[PDB]
């Protein structure tokens, strides 16, 4: 089998992309955030506290022949930005782009915090990092791609985000028409349960190439590349005006900059991220300062390639007994 369904900007910066997937018998529609750097499909659900609920569609399991309880398994999750989100959990069917999951663990969400609340945009999370990072208790459940995985043509997926654009999400196949040149694939490590793997260095502008390692993860759920403060300086410090702000919480740039490309390394291959990707914007509405799309991974504790970066290529997630990532410029 394969799947294939269109991503599309939650905005026009850009800050997260949604992906229409059915829940349940008659289906229910819902718009979730494929996260290549957590494990669990969680939704907005009827259980989820009113108060809590501010435009998303809700998953109602009462309403699906298919649903059932998962007895007695709850699941608590907090992303990197500090959201949070927990609850209960069924079991239903879950399809994506035409492929079909029959049994996927769907975690009804029975408590938001305040950044999904008031996005209306997401109406869920679709986890697909590796199974051993999912948090339902006291069984841990697989990933929407990992019970799909046996079934798919071949055990793989592939993300084609768009810059300020929709983009793809294929299951089962690789789509030779989607990237130009070839496929540089790269050794990943599965000891953190992310996509983790090791770029082989970078570029600023038009600047020579440092060959450096860079161990980070192929984060589709995180808006920015994050890079060890090293790198972030290097490439800041040939912006005019650009620094480094605790205020803001990150560097921010004159609106009036026209921003140079960056570079990175995958094996001996080069993948660069045009300057405009890099431009997120006035800080606040009318505001002369504008956001940065790189930023520094120093409070983090390890360097993640988000959409940023990953939106400059094509990229291929290889679920293969060993796992590896494709990367191909578009
Ligand atoms: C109409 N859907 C349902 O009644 C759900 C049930 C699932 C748990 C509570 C929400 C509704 N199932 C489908 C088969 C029968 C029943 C069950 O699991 O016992």
């Amino acid at each position: 089998s394969t799947g294939s369904a269109t991503t599309t900007p939650i905005d026009s910066l850009d800050d997260a992309y949604i992906t229409p997937v059915q829940i349940g018998t008659p289906a229910q529609t819902l718009n979730l955030d494929f996260d290549t750097g957590s494990s669990d499909l969680w939704v907005f659900s009827s259980e989820t506290t009113a108060s809590e609920v501010d435009g998303q569609t809700i998953y109602t399991p009462s309403k699906s022949t298919t649903a059932k309880l998962l007895s007695g398994a709850t699941w608590s999750i907090s992303y990197g930005d500090g959201s949070s989100s927990s609850g209960d959990v069924y079991t239903d069917t879950v399809s994506v782009g035409g492929l079909t999951v029959t049994g996927q663990a769907v975690e009804s969400a029975k408590k938001v915090s305040s950044s999904f609340t008031e996005d209306s945009t997401i109406d869920g999370l679709l986890g697909l990092a590796f199974s051993t990072l999912n948090t339902v208790s006291p069984t841990q459940q697989k990933t929407f791609f990992d019970n799909a995985k046996a079934s798919l043509d071949s055990p793989v997926f592939t993300a084609d985000l768009g810059y300020h654009a929709p983009g793809t999400y294929n299951f089962g196949f690789i789509d030779t028409t989607a990237y130009t040149g070839s496929i540089t694939y790269t050794a990943v490590s599965t000891k953190q349960g992310f996509w983790e793997w090791t770029s082989t260095g970078y570029a600023v502008g038009s600047g020579t190439f440092k060959s450096t390692s860079i161990d980070g993860i192929a984060d589709t759920g995180t808006t920015l590349l994050y890079l060890p403060a090293t790198v972030v300086s290097a490439y800041w410090a040939q912006v005019s005006g650009a620094k480094s702000s605790s205020s803001v919480g990150g560097y921010v740039f004159p609106c009036s900059a026209t921003l140079p490309s960056f570079t990175f390394g995958v094996g001996s291959a080069r993948i660069v991220i045009p300057g405009d990707y890099i431009d997120f914007g006035p800080i606040s509405t009318g505001s002369s300062s504008c956001f940065g799309g790189i930023q520094s991974s120093a409070g983090i504790g390890i360097n993640i390639f988000g959409d940023v970066a990953l939106k400059a290529a094509f990229v291929v997630f290889n679920g293969a007994t060993t796992p590896t990532l494709g990367f191909a410029s578009k």
